[PDB]
């Protein structure tokens, strides 16, 4: 007897359950139908459904008409639309979380264990004809052969946006405070129990290593000094596990947050700047605390460096990002009149699709100089020898590269993509199209209709059999693109709401929580409200760089 | 110079910061108050604080006239004014979590770390003239005398209410799910991970002991068949971490979730209780999905039993607890349409008042016997001798201790009231009149409008030497009870938030899980819903004894 859920009958958002030998009932409990697979409407779900303008039409919306939106901006609408922004996105967003690798159902292992990823979709029941449900061949097309074939780069695509390479490396660097998959417990298992903003790629995911890394005086942080400049301290004086390649000496090792951050100069730039900051905060904090203790500051410092996080990723990240005309704002307030959970779960969904490596261009260009992957990869005086305001001016001055419409991942790193594919495989992810209209999509009905061409949706229908049985991150770095932006509408539909969710979540922005006192007074809570990219580097340097998300022109 | 916070300064839930080095501000933010001690209201503030009826009102109310209640009780008017208990009360649990034993100040880690008891108040600063802050003597009352003078059971005053000692027993179990005090790591931190009702008293605490306990077989917990009755299994078959006396034999050692539940009988009682549940659940479960596996089966049957427990618990036992005329009701959906969040993070304040030691008799009768604590406490065959059914008669029918009022525990266990006391004195706890303020009450004048009395008053006062130093522990228990009630205003006002915030901040209550497929479909979710006390145990039971949890009339 096949396993009837294996066809997703249930629609809506609706909780295909298993009864009997061979049946099935569908729980469609609050989704706005009833009917025995969810299908049939109530009165508000069919006014909204059929009142509802396409993802296309609002990306238009939003990207156009700069006159309209200057207009916008200036009044309460600007407050209104970012509500609404908050609240229908969000809701997108189980919460609490629902399943994991282990369980396709609720449970309480499912609430209470943090080292699991979380999912949105259940995973493909292992007694399915094909590995994607029903459609499909009995055997998915070769990850290589398919990275090989679609995502390898042959010309660099630029991002036709001018994201820069300051914008690839804050991407890798803050997502990797929340993405951490624990490769002695496999795939769907995390190391960041924090899931979410708690900057644990600064302080550590772990007690014991937060505090190999304090220097227990004054709030602050250990730091070595060279060439006269702050930097991270050796592995010698804090000894903490960091992954370099072996033959490489604790002596030439830097210790920061992530054990992965000694591998590139980007990140352990970012760590920089970062550890900079925090040490600065600290002394701003003692200078109107001297009765403080060392624990009070360095806490405090560090809310403080979580509120400018999440300040600067929606109101500069997420703004280059999206190419919004709206002026995207961060205020907690907005949502001190709504509906929502101040409690986060990193999904596995969230981690394969914030795979951008295509950002990472051919080359590294270091003012006349020109670095190629060996040079730049697992280079350990980089940093130390331009400096952080030589290397941010010419990250900020590099272009980064398109991430959707396939073709554009560097040869040097395509094999994550592989991997990626092969993960996808393990975790049993629903295909592309189940998840599209998870995110309130309609599902594509060709190859063709996705890609926009017919080259590659012929060759991909040749590989696949049935549009019903692409994969997620296949289906998302394929799928074309929005008019001049960085990627396709899946993308943004996709990753906006696990993003503002992640963003918002974090407990400082509960109303318990964000308060003056809560940041040490008026002077932390406005370095919180004003916090800006700019100042972020320029506070903590001498010389004040080029700096921004995009490209000067 | 003084810390000016120990002054107690800010007014209705402000924050004292210390500012410079003598120097303080109160963050009034959202407190309804201005001004420099937030003691000026705002228009609402006022409007509402002039309009609202005292708690002894309130009390009057709920305690009073059974027309009426028995006219509201069959309207909607039941679901309004539970509507706004659950409202009123849960918003003075602070959510997410504030402070904890290291940290008098919002930080990341006190979020982070469900090791630490959370606190509502922060600690009396360690730099006071006084262990209290400004007022009383140079040192404490002795707790052993304090004890023995105040707590220390003469004749044994029965709870007017009519309580039983299948409540007490109940109370007891059900609490120590949540309040299980690190013997390792000290005073201010929990085993309890699950910081509610996550059943971890009969699943264990940790996924190892868990598994340990789980038959794998049908969802079903391991078990031992014993004179034609279902008893928990022997360490033998269930080797897990179980607190028994040195020299009893392993194969008369019951592994349950909660290592210390061999101790009483009453405990293993409702162990065994439960356990026959979750079996038995289980049986219902596989019957309606014969295609599922022991894992989500046992999964299914544990969220039933929180349900089950939460049931019981705010419909049954807060419902005796309170005397209401008002009939509680348990219903999530009351909550749908309003601002909760669904976490909890269990208070040590909530842990100190949960202390109800006063309910043990002098003896335990059972039937024509009437056992001692030397022939009751750590006794394992007496629950096998009886019975089920024989000890759920046993403890019905007999009354239980009145908890509030003062001098009524029993000389056998009055250590644990003198360690309790110490353990506040380590905890630094705030003085009763600063929790009294914190939870909306008055504080008290003197001693004699506390206890109502003259005796005790006068002596408390000499002790003591100000009102302003009276402990928390003590102040509750010594407090002059509600007419013919179980206890006083201040066990009620302060012990309600914490309750309720436990039962329905529960993951389970959330309009994400509050489905009936989280619970296996239609029959898993009615069980939930008409769970009851009686039900729990004659269900499990061969006859049926009498259940309750007062006495017969
Ligand atoms: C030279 C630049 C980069 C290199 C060498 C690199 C390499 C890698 C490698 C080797 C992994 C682990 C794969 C595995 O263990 O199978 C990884 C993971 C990942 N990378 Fe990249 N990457 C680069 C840039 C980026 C950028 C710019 C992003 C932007 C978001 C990114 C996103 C991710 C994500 C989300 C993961 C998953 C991490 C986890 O699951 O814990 N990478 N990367
Ligand atoms: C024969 C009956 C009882 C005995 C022998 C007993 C004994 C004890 C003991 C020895 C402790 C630990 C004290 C320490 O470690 O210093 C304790 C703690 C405690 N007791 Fe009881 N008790 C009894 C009844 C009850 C009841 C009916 C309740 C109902 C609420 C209760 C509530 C508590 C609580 C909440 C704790 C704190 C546990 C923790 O923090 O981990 N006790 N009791
Ligand atoms: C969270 O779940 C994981 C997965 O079950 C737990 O790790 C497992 O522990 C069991 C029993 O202790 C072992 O048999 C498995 O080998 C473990 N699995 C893996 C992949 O390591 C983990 O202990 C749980 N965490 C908590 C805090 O309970
Ligand atoms: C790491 O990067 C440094 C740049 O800081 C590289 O050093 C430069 O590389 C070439 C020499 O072959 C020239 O551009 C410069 O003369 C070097 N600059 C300095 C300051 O020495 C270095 O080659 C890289 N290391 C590795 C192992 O690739
Ligand atoms: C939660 O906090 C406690 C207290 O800080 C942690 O326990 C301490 O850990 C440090 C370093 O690991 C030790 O030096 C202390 O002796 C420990 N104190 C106690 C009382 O155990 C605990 O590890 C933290 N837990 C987590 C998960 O972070
Ligand atoms: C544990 O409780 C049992 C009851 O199950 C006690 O055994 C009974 O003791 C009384 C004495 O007061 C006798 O009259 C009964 O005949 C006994 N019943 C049985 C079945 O033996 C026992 O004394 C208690 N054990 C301890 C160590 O106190
Ligand atoms: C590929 C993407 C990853 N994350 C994206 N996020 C957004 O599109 C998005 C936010 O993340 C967000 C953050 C805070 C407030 C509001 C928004 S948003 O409206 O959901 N939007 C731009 S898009
Ligand atoms: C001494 C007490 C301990 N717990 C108490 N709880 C109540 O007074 C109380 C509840 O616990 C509660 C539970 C569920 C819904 C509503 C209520 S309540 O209104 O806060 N109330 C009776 S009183
Ligand atoms: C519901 O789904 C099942 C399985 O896909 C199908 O047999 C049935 O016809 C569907 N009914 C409706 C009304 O969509
Ligand atoms: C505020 O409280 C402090 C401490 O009790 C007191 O000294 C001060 O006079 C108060 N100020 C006002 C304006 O009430």
């Amino acid at each position: 007897p096949v396993n009837p859920c294996c066809y997703y009958p249930c629609q809506h958002q609706g909780i295909c359950v298993r009864f009997g030998l061979d049946r099935y009932q569908c729980d469609c409990t609050r989704t706005g139908y009833s009917g025995p697979n969810c299908t049939i409407p109530e009165i508000w779900t069919w006014l909204r459904t059929t009142l509802r303008p396409s993802p296309s039409f609002i990306h238009f919306l939003l990207t156009h008409g700069r006159w309209l939106w200057d207009f916008v901006n200036a009044t309460f609408i600007r407050d209104t639309l970012m509500r609404l922004v908050l609240t229908v996105r969000s809701n997108l967003i189980p919460s609490p979380p629902t399943y994991n690798i282990a369980h396709d159902y609720i449970s309480w292992e499912s609430f209470s264990n943090v080292s699991y990823y979380t999912r949105i979709l259940p995973s493909v029941p292992r007694d399915c004809p094909t590995p994607m449900g029903t459609k499909g061949k009995k055997q998915l097309p070769d990850a290589e052969f398919l990275s090989r074939r679609f995502l390898l780069r042959r010309k660099f695509i630029p991002d036709p946006q001018g994201t820069n390479l300051m914008f690839a490396f804050f991407a890798q660097h803050f997502t990797h405070q929340f993405f951490k998959t624990s490769g002695k417990m496999g795939p769907g298992f995390t190391k960041a129990l924090g899931h979410g903003v708690d900057l644990g790629h600064i302080y550590g995911d772990n007690l014991e290593r937060q505090y190999q890394l304090r220097l227990f005086k004054d709030g602050k942080l250990k730091y070595q000094m060279l060439n006269g400049e702050v930097y991270p301290p050796s592995v010698e004086e804090a000894p903490v596990l960091m992954h370099y390649p072996r033959g490489i000496p604790p002596q030439s090792q830097m210790a920061v947050g992530q054990e992965v951050f000694g591998l590139l100069p980007g990140l352990m730039l970012y760590a920089t700047i970062w550890l900079r900051e925090h040490n600065r905060v600290c002394d701003l904090l003692k200078a109107e605390h001297p009765t403080w203790g060392d624990e009070q500051l360095f806490q405090t410092a560090r809310l403080i460096l979580i509120g400018e996080t999440i300040k600067i990723v929606i109101e500069e990240y997420v703004q280059q990002l999206s190419g919004y005309f709206l002026q995207l704002k961060f205020d907690p307030e907005l949502l001190f009149g709504a509906q929502f959970q101040y409690r986060n779960r990193i999904a596995m969904e969230f981690n394969q699709l914030y795979h951008w490596h295509p950002l990472m261009p051919d080359s590294f260009r270091v003012g006349p100089q020109d670095y190629s992957y060996e040079q730049f990869l697992f280079n350990t005086s980089m940093l130390v020898d331009y400096g952080v305001e030589a290397l941010v001016d010419a990250f900020s001055r590099q272009p980064a590269g398109r991430i959707g419409g396939g073709r554009n991942i560097d040869h040097h790193i395509l094999h994550v993509a592989v991997d990626v594919i092969k993960e996808s495989r393990v975790l049993r992810l629903q295909p592309f199209n189940e998840y599209r209209k998870r995110f309130g999509m309609k599902p594509y009905t060709s190859f063709q209709e996705l890609t926009g061409e017919k080259e590659m949706a012929a060759e991909l229908e040749e590989l696949y059999g049935d549009i019903d049985a692409l994969e997620f991150y296949p289906g998302l770095l394929l799928e074309k693109c929005h008019p001049n932006s960085i990627f396709g509408e899946s993308m943004i539909e996709m990753g906006a709401p696990f993003s503002l969710k992640g963003l918002l979540g974090n407990p400082i922005c509960s109303p318990e929580y964000w308060k003056a006192s809560t940041f040490g007074g008026e002077v932390g809570f406005n370095l919180v409200k004003t916090a800006t990219l700019k100042k972020l580097v320029c506070l903590n340097t001498k010389t004040c760089p080029y700096v921004s998300f995009h490209v000067p022109d």
